[PDB]
């Protein structure tokens, strides 16, 4: 008739690890047009999505089951212990600033690197020993982009790129070099910019192609306005799954972005285009949002680092998903040093978050690691081994695994095994948290006739959140306290979770779907296994690249911490990067800097 | 914006250009027969949906949670930034005992006059009476126990209580008159009688909310923070009160157990939902009551009866072991006959959950010094708000006369500036306000509902919750973008007044219909005039208390509201304070018990 729960009661040694798939049939094409006819007709429709949540337990979790904890309805840190062996920055500081304090905590530069993908501080010496200038950079990217018709279909980086604009920026940036002032390390660096974001020139589309008739763009974001104070170049607006529903990078208004590794398979999603961009070379890094693990999936399946800031960390003022509850803007880079940097120049909260949710003033990590290492050694790791495993391949088992043993023979750490309960009703509360305010801020759009002028893909998650009601978002909620005090008491005994960051990688495309979308939802479950506590309860966690699987496709550890210990995060991960270094070229990758 | 979708934006109005819109709520009344058959077209597979979303098209809902671009990011739950601390006030500590803040409270009355040993009785006349052993416990239990007995206060068709046990009403009477002859009473609050409104978990009777089967789905080990915190003060706990199912409700209808007739006149209902509460205390059987406030619930019975009624800030009253733990717009606060009563369980039950702590931080309690003149020199420095076109907009003249004479006694007997302010959007506030009480309350009930229990709930209640399953999660997002809107209007206007009045109802107390006491009853311009000043305390958390002022052309009780800072409800109580200085209850109601007699 009905089920009962209880959180800080439930017997740990009791919890059963829920291994079954969600199961739905693959559509591509005219199949799945004419079933999102069907799930948009106006009886059969519901009927359909209801039939749909009753089957994969939905129904039963949001509206059959008495839920004794009051709702969280973002996420809500107790005060947490200071990180250890870090240095603690100014709440108040300029981007400027923190870069200079982020180089203190790097290892000395060493003129012995000028495979291995460039550094951000390569671009910076080669800048100021003027072996080459960041207007002759800008050229051989825009030539690299034209060339290969990167900022056009049917396999776009950008969906937005204005050269002159870029030519422009690096004009200035040389002009600063020649007179011999730079304005920071990032001065001259090109970073790439993910649709949902603001950036000046250009419109905000989220991946579709109507968006910017009914929100214009009239000042930079919050991260690009800083990373415009820093010198750094915007090169475009990056490719994206449409208004960040997916996991795959699948777009039919603009063309698939494909993988660098293997362009007949996916980037992963949503943000697509950041990481493909990165992975191929042709900038240092890019921002994206992460809002289901769409910056750590591309980052793993494109074989790059993507980091997963604490919820609001980093102001996200100027973006489609701002006022979102799972939802952060975080870097993606080609080498742990890149994203650290990038972090130092976007962080810092909007004036709200600041007295809401009250973060710790942020924190760098000695990566320097001298005297070291004993900061990382001393670190527990909790690992729950049937999650862990729960993989398609056993060779992304396997390199996880090694990295820890990697971990502990090098360092000391100590892996623990741990417990996280009720992940499927993570997942359940995750979709409805991101869906409503997603839906809600498009609502009056569509309304107004611009529906159908969605891709098949979104216009099939709409359906379904069209169906979630009010007291289901309640009911969420309060699985949002339970998730989260289950992770707090994980906390007081590990000081970080580690899984794969992916269940599968990069998948192969199918030709069929590059129509008109699809809907393959056991990918999309394999995709999002291990990313969505980082999204539903605010914590940090970066994908760091640990190997390669039998095909040579990039495989990705995800470092999921404390909330604010995004230097912990970044500084095991620099442990881990030290073990398992990047070695292998992607297929499409450009060497600038020649 | 007047044509394809409709934008916003709050921090950009201008504020002289805001104009005050009328009621935009039309529907039709409906009784009996034609009721259960509405409820059940609603409850229809196909046509109940067709009908729902006909309703919000015409009442302006749809246009304002779909078709409108908000620019607000989401307020979930009253945000408030830090305050000013108060002026005049006796700080108490945060962590301090039931009994401790009792002895505080008592150091900021006048001192107590045996001079007046119509008018209420006041909690410290019974201390007195137990004291000097005029009376005793026991026997103000029996003789409230003889009445209730008597009349059949706890049984239908027009009861008070819904749960009653004498037996064990007499054996707390007894404990505290051993206490009183032993000579060591635990507090000014030993031997006092309190109701509880039946939302509230207290031992031990069952928690029904007015329903007739919730006890089989919920049951009650524990007593609520609340009442906890009255049985350590020595308080007796008389029983449960009548109430308006689940809260659902502003006049106090109630088909399960029978509808509480309002004392002033048994013939009109006592407004909802804190019915029974507020009419045991009108009637004097009993010195206060405890009650939920979530759209006026406790505020709206108070001033329909002639009584005190205390709406607290959101969180600064623990709701552990209530109905409506967790939600975003409810608190538990007192209905008293004087303000003197009403502040002393104020101090008896205040204090947060260590959840709403951290999570709202709330600054220290603090008492007004009702000592006072002056004292009064604080009461003149109050800036009092008024937006006229809605202070006005009543149904009865009667009521904004009697609450501006208020305004110019206050002005004229301390010196208080009025100052014209303006509240915009107040169609979305109430719009925001319906989603945000009915989801939680909704989604609490839902797993009993789908269990097949939806049909045992009133036709009241379930014409809610079919208007309720209709607000989709995206709706819910959007109504929390206006509340953050409305916040910042609010706090805006409190940089340039320090509390806000208004009539507390646009309507005193009206009559049942009798056709609706069968199976209750729809009428929305009652409700509409019942709710049209106390949604932002709630909807905002706000604190506000209605206090009596006088009485219309037929006798009917008026209520004026005093809406505060966060956490000021010192400076609350304390302008209450000195409104009934200027307007005592004067008339006794029809219904009135002279227990100490």
């Amino acid at each position: 008739y009905q089920v009962m729960k209880r959180a800080s009661e439930v017997d740990l040694s009791t919890v059963k690890y829920k291994a079954e798939t969600m199961k739905a049939p693959h559509l591509t094409g005219l199949s799945f047009k004419l079933f999102v006819n069907l799930l948009e007709a106006p009886l059969i429709g519901s009927l359909i999505v209801d039939y749909l949540k009753k089957d994969n337990g939905m129904t039963k979790i949001f509206r059959n089951t008495v839920i004794p904890e009051e709702p969280m309805f973002r996420p809500e840190f107790p005060s947490q212990e200071p990180e250890h062996d870090v240095v603690i920055v100014g709440e108040d500081e300029s981007p400027i600033d923190r870069l200079e304090t982020a180089l203190k905590c790097l290892p000395q530069y060493d003129p012995s690197r000028s495979f291995r993908y460039w550094k951000i501080r390569d671009y910076a010496y080669a800048y100021r020993s003027k072996l080459t200038t960041p207007l002759q950079v800008a050229k051989r990217i825009i030539s690299i982009i034209e060339e290969f018709g990167y900022d056009k279909p049917p396999t776009p980086f950008l969906i937005r790129f204005d050269a002159n604009e870029v030519i422009k920026q690096a004009e200035a940036s040389t002009r600063r070099f020649e007179q011999g002032n730079p304005i920071s390390v990032l001065d001259g660096i090109f970073v790439t910019i993910k649709d949902d974001i603001d950036c000046l020139p250009h419109p905000t589309n989220g991946g579709t192609t109507w968006l910017h008739e009914d929100r214009s763009v009239e000042k930079d974001s919050a991260v690009v306005s800083k990373l415009r104070s820093c010198g750094a170049i915007l090169l475009g607006k990056a490719n994206m799954h449409e208004l960040g529903m997916g996991t795959t990078g699948n777009n039919s208004n603009y063309g698939t972005t494909r993988n660098p590794h293997d362009p007949k398979r996916y980037t992963g999603g949503s943000s697509s285009g950041s990481a493909a961009i990165v992975a191929a070379g042709l900038c240092s890094a890019a921002l994206g949002t992460d809002g289901g693990g769409s910056v750590r999936i591309p980052s793993a399946l494109c074989g790059i680092t993507g980091l997963k800031t604490t919820y609001g960390r980093t102001d996200m003022t100027g973006s489609l998903c701002e006022g979102g509850t799972v939802e952060i803007i975080g870097p993606l880079a080609s080498s742990l040093e890149d994203a650290f940097l990038v972090y130092a120049a976007i962080l810092g909260s909007s004036s709200a978050d600041r007295y809401n949710l009250k973060p710790s003033p942020p924190c760098f990590p000695k990566l320097l690691s001298h005297n070291g290492s004993n900061a990382i050694g001393s670190l527990r790791l909790g690992k729950y081994t049937k999650w862990f495993n729960d993989v398609s391949s056993s060779d992304i088992s396997d390199k996880c695994e090694d990295i820890l043993k990697l971990l502990s023979n090098n360092h000391g750490c100590k892996v623990v095994e741990i417990v996280v309960p009720e992940l499927e009703e993570m997942r359940a509360a995750h979709v409805i948290s991101i869906g409503s305010p997603t839906l809600s801020s498009l609502t009056p759009y569509c309304e107004a006739g611009k529906n159908s002028k969605l891709s098949y893909d979104t216009r099939t998650s709409f359906a379904i959140f069209r169906s979630f009601s009010a007291s289901d978002y309640i009911a969420a909620q309060c699985l949002r306290r339970r998730l989260m005090e289950y992770h707090l008491n994980i906390f007081k005994d590990v000081d970080v979770i580690v899984t794969p960051t992916t269940g599968m990688t990069a998948p192969v495309i199918p030709p069929d779907a590059l129509k008109n979308g699809e809907t393959n939802i056991q990918v999309t479950t394999d995709l999002m296994r291990f990313v969505l506590a980082a999204n539903l309860l605010g914590f940090p966690a970066i994908s760091v690249p640990v190997g390669y699987d039998k095909e040579g496709l990039p495989i990705g550890l995800q470092i999921m911490g404390r909330p604010w210990a995004e230097a912990t995060v970044l500084g095991l991960a620099a442990a881990v990067e030290e073990l398992a270094p990047v070695t292998k070229k992607p297929a499409i990758f450009y060497d600038i800097l020649n």
